[PDB]
Order: C-alpha cells, then structure tokens, then sequence
C-alpha cells in the first residue's frame, strides 16, 4: 500500500476580522516544514473544518499542496462528512486539487452502523486513487469504528492504508496491530504518542504540533528509529502542555498558545467557537512559559 | 408564543435515491388526520444530515403547503454546528411558510456553554419565529446545560423551550422546577409520559410515524391530566418505542414503516443503512402487537 506516516500536524485555520488569513496560513506551514514535520493535515477538526465554507476548505487545501511544493513533507487534506455523498465529494475534489491523501473522520451525530461505517469509507475509498487514513474520535462522533470493521476496510480497498485513533484507548490499538500489524496506526491524542509509537504505530497527527512542532517531530523520529528512551522523554515532558491544550474543546486552547506566543494575530474563532474562559486564558499562559517555542 | 403539544419527526421516504416527495406529503396528510399537533420536518428522524439544503428545503415546503388550511404546525429542523449556517437554515424556514424551527444542539466541534449562548443568540436575534432548543448529547458530544436554556429562555423572547433526548429525568425536574414558564419538550417515545407528567407539554416522536393516533391520545390526555390514561398508553407502547431504536433512529422506522406498508421501499442514504437481518426480525415482531392504521 502506499502511506503518509511520520509526524504530522493539524492545522489551525488563522482568522483574520472573520476570514481566513491566507498569508497566515501559509506562513505557518513552513515555520512545520522547517522544523521537520512529515505531513500536514489542512481542514481537520483543529482547523475548523466544520465551520469553514466548501469554498474556505479548498483554499486552504491549495495552500498547504502549494507550500509543501518541493519539499517532502506530504499534505494529508480532512475531507470527512457525516454525509456519504458529501464525503466522497470532498475526497474527489482534494485529490483533483493536489493532496496526497484525505483523512477522512467518522460520520457524526447520525450514528452509523457498523454496516454503515463500512459501506461509508468503501465508497469513499472507491472515490479517489490517493491514500485514505480513517480518523476514530467517538467523544466527538457518538460512534466507535470497531476493529473488525478497520481490519475489513484495509484488506477490502487499496487506499486504506490504517487509522487516526483518539479515543484514549490503548487496549484497542493493541487489538488493531496484533491482528493486522500491517495496517499504520496514527496517534490522534497528544498525550498518548509514545505509548502508540512504542506499540507499532507509525506517525501522529497532532495538536501540539502546532505550537512545538520539532518536539512532536523529535518524538516520532525517535520512536521510529526505535529510540524508545528519547522518544518517552519528550513524550514525558510534554505532557503538561498536552493536557492544558484540552482544558477547553480542541482548537479553542492551542489556538489561546499561538496567539499568546504571537504566532498568529487575535484570537478569533468561528461560532459556537470562542475565546476561552479567562481561568483557561491564564492556565494556559502559565504552561506555556515552562516550554521553548520556535518562531518564524 | 409557542409550537407545542403531539409532534411528528417525519421518516423521509427516498424512491431510487431521490426524495419521493408524493409520498411524503401522503404521510404527511396521515398525520395530520391521525390527531397530530405539530409535524418535524427534516429532523433527525428525517435524516437531516444526509440531505442536502435544496432538499431540506423542498421537504419544509411540502409540509407548509400540506398543513396549510389547517391548524396543524410546522417546526422545521434548522438545526447546525455551525453558526452561520444554523443562522441561514432559521431565516430560510422562517420566509418558507414555517412556523418555528427546532435547532439542534452544535455537533461534533463541542462547543463551551458561553460558545452556545452565543449560538443560539445569534440564531435567535436573527429571526421571529418560535425557536425550540434540541438537547440529545449521545448525537452531539456536548450538553446544553439547565442554566443556559434558563439563560436563552430568558434573554431571547424567541426561544421558548427544549427538546430533551438525554434520558436525564433528573435534569427535566432541573428545568421546570427553576424556570416553569419554559415548553420541555420529551424527545425520547418511551418516556414520553414520565416528562409529560412533570410538567412538560408536548413530544416529538419517532413512534407517532407508525402509531400517530396512539401517540396523539397519549400526549393529550396527559395535557388534559388524565394520566392514568396516558400513562396506560406509554405503558402499552414500550415494546415498539425501545425495539424502535434497536439501532440508531431512523433505522427502525423506516424498516417498520416498510413492513407495515406505509412507504414502499427500505431506501436510506449512506452512511446509513438497512438493518442486520436480527433487528429485522424483531422490528416484525414487535409490531404484530399494535393495530396500524393505514391511509
Ligand atoms: N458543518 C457541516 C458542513 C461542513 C462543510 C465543510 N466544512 C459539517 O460539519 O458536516
Ligand atoms: N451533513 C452536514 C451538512 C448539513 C446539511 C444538513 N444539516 C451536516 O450535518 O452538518
Ligand atoms: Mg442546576
């Protein structure tokens, strides 16, 4: 099969007086680039994608192919819906538009069944020739894609090479790789990348990463060349920060460092996204001095 | 200013991927002779997500035009997890003929409590029409928390209630005990009687696809505080209202509807899809029990 693994990086969409700040954007995809980062994840659930226009996404699709031109870090665009024939739509046009491979979340709010799941990334797979990563976040969801399915899906379409899982359940990814150990499992949960590296897993898409992306990206070499000792050790020191970016809903708290670390200008979301409490305002501001961040 | 009372959250039928929109409007006009206050179109049970907004719209138009000239109301799902979004879906209900809309609680992106006041102020400034709040945290990832209805209730004239489908008894005892003068509206059939009988004032039901004069009586004889008679009913309906979510809601109804004959084929739109072969056999069981009535 082919795969995007090693380190990567969701996104955050930069807003500026409501719109989305294109020279900001593109502006923090090098500053991942130039500090090792494998891939990059526009339009995933850190970037907003619920809340972005069908328009918003592929642009901010075209940023991340065309700043990753020449180099060899790969753009893996979200094109996930809870829609089938929304979903399929999406991963057709991130192909046509210079991705590399979608990652693709669990259908939210209506519940799949475990059927559903499968004849829902089946026609996804079906959709597109470039790699596709499913994405398992059932707090957000309301739906767990179960390991048979996952297992069914890889061997039944070529393009499913593994998942994204965020689910705080190790037990699971031991599961996963212990019956289909060619599969690349992704770490979704910052916290927790060592332990699914230490296993068999093959990358991360992170939220940290934002903020520290050469530590996330140290971590994962590390683990990769087998160096479990360097790799549990940032993993280590990095948890702090790992927990205080989820004291509010993810990207309300990374988002809350980037600006405090003047890496974007003004805290702006999208509704029913906003600003965080001014508790979480100065939690976050207080973690955040016990840690190096890289600049531009 | 309220839509309260027996209200319908319309199954929607599909013939060859396509909205079959003939049959649509027939099970419409089966309500509606059945006793039904109010009907939901393109809710959850409508398969909202799945469709796309030119046929949310069409649906909301076919139920405008088939309770027009009579009193049955329309509280249209225009419900979204994104606020501007959510904003265009309320303004479009409301200049379609609409007469409320029901908005679901933002999903997915799981929103703080400041950010749905915020959502639903927004949704609410924006429009005149009656705006029933929808709390189902198993679908959305998130809670709307008794003080922020009580706060939306009370800040926004526009916004009269809630649609619970929390399974929290405890939280509709929380709601009207602190603000009484709110519509608490039971999303879940089979405890329809027990959130009637603490004060709440109508329901949105998946059951009353299926048995529509069952759930009318029911919700009436509670508002009228026979609940001896109510609960007798809810008490009856059990079997059907739990075996109808022996997978996610619509997958049930629809399958009862199709076995009953009320829609002609079992069509849903990806990622949902027909039962195991196991619930399909029990649906069938289930509803030799009850006495459906056709058109
Ligand atoms: N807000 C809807 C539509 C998203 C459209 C693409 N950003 C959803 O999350 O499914
Ligand atoms: N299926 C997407 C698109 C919106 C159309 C129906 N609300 C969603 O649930 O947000
Ligand atoms: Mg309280």
């Amino acid at each position: 099969k082919n795969i995007i693994i090693g380190a990567m990086t969701a996104l955050i969409t930069p807003f500026k007086n409501g719109k989305v700040d294109e020279q900001s954007y593109a502006r923090l995809i090098k500053r991942q680039i130039e500090n090792g980062i494998d891939a990059v994840v526009p339009v995933g659930t850190t970037g907003e994608s619920a809340t972005l226009t069908h328009e918003e996404a592929r642009t901010c699709i075209e940023i991340a192919v065309e700043t990753c031109k020449g180099t060899k870090v790969k753009v893996l665009a979200g094109a996930g819906s809870n829609a089938t024939h929304e979903a399929v739509g999406l991963a057709k046009f991130a192909k046509e538009h210079g991705a590399d491979g979608i990652l693709s979340v669990a259908p939210y709010y209506n519940k799949p069944t475990q059927q559903g799941l499968y004849e829902h990334y089946k026609a996804i797979a079906q959709s597109v020739d470039i790699p596709v990563l499913l994405y398992n976040v059932p707090g957000r969801t309301g739906c767990e894609i179960s390991t048979d399915t996952i297992i069914k899906l890889f061997r039944d379409c070529e393009n499913i090479y593994g998942v994204k899982e965020a689910s705080g359940n190790i037990d699971k990814c031991v599961d996963l790789l212990a019956h289909e150990p060619r599969m690349m499992l992704i770490s979704g949960e910052d916290a927790i990348n060592y332990p699914i590296l230490s296993n068999g897993g093959k990358g991360v898409i992170s939220v940290t990463s934002n903020l520290l992306p050469d530590m996330i990206s140290a971590l994962t070499h590390f683990a990769l060349d087998e160096n479990y000792k360097e790799a549990k050790k940032i993993n280590d020191e990095l948890y702090n920060i790992n927990k205080i970016l989820f004291c509010e809903s993810n990207p309300i708290p990374i988002k809350t460092a980037m600006y405090l670390a003047g890496l974007i200008e003004s805290l702006e979301f999208r509704l029913p996204l906003c600003s965080p409490s001014k508790e979480n305002f100065a939690k976050i501001e207080e973690v955040m001095k016990k840690y190096k961040i890289k600049g531009f």
